DNA sequence: GATCCTCTCGAACGTTCCATAGCTTTTATATACGCGCCTTTTTTTTTT
């Protein structure tokens, strides 16, 4: 259900922006299953 | 001692442990300008 089951190792933020590095996880997205080897997530907190 | 004159140079020691203040903790930001190091960019390379 759009749930990222992984392990984070690096999250860097510069006052407005995320830089999250996720590794060796399984993601299930809307009747689809996906597993990655690396994940680089950069969110934006308002 | 050992002449004479010019003239040049630089209970103390441990032992325990409270008591002072700090420090360092993140995190806002302006600048330059440092490495840092990602990633793709970009090649060089190997095989078919």
């Amino acid at each position: 259900e759009n749930l990222m089951l992984c392990l984070y190792d690096k999250v860097t933020r510069t006052k407005a922006r995320w830089k999250c590095s996720l590794k060796d996880g399984v993601v299930t997205i809307n009747r689809n299953d996906y597993t990655f080897q690396k994940a680089q997530v950069e969110a934006e907190w308002v």
